[PDB]
């Protein structure tokens, strides 16, 4: 199961949004906290899957589309639009409640 220290939500928002324009492959977002989070380097032998199934019913994050055209040059799936500015209020913040400054 690991250790998430940011949600599955709030924590892909700062993979894609922080990667390249704002979206990421199924393997971005691991790149990412196992990169900068040291926590998610030798455990990640649990969320790994929930973030697949998190980029499925996450209200802001969405696949790729491919009917006819692209949006630019990638194949995978990114954050809403209109959403990463209140997705991401949760990104830059960390996971508490109020017993612990």
């Amino acid at each position: 199961e690991s250790k998430p220290p940011y949600s599955y939500a709030q924590l892909i928002v700062q993979a894609i949004s922080s990667a390249q324009d704002r979206q990421l492959t199924l393997s971005g977002i691991y790149a990412h906290i196992t990169k900068h989070y040291p926590y998610y380097r030798t455990a990640d032998k649990g969320w790994q899957n929930s973030i697949r199934h998190n980029l499925s019913l996450n209200r802001y994050f969405i696949k790729v589309p491919r009917s006819q055209e692209e949006p630019g040059k990638g194949s995978f799936w990114r954050i809403d639009p209109a959403s990463e500015a209140k997705l991401v209020e949760q990104a830059f913040r960390k996971r508490r409640q109020r017993g612990v400054s």
